[PDB]
């Protein structure tokens, strides 16, 4: 019994991708507050995304639209999974190689 809440997870992040081009396509729907993608120090010692971040919006409403809204949006020729972060439900990695 509580709807409103900021944040979105996002999966299937291009590794090419990068936090600009992402606050681009988010800025659309609105003044996005924070963004911040799964990146660690890999080898080189880069910040490299991992195929998922966490964007932020300045309003719940923000977020609640750009959810769907920036859904089915073909970037880099692949499709991202956007999910209302902080959901209840974890996420299901499943493996690559085999």
């Amino acid at each position: 019994g509580s709807s409103g809440s900021s944040g979105l997870f996002i999966k299937n992040l291009n590794f090419s991708t990068t936090e600009e081009t992402l606050k681009g396509v988010f800025s659309k729907v609105g003044a996005i507050k924070s963004c911040t993608i799964s990146k660690k120090k890999n080898k080189a010692g880069v910040l490299l995304s991992m195929g998922f971040g966490f964007v932020e919006y300045k309003k719940p409403e923000q977020a609640q639209k750009a959810l769907k809204q920036l859904q089915g949006h073909t970037v880099d020729g692949h499709k991202l999974e956007v999910r209302i972060s902080e959901r209840a439900t974890k996420p299901a990695s499943g493996p690559s190689s085999g």
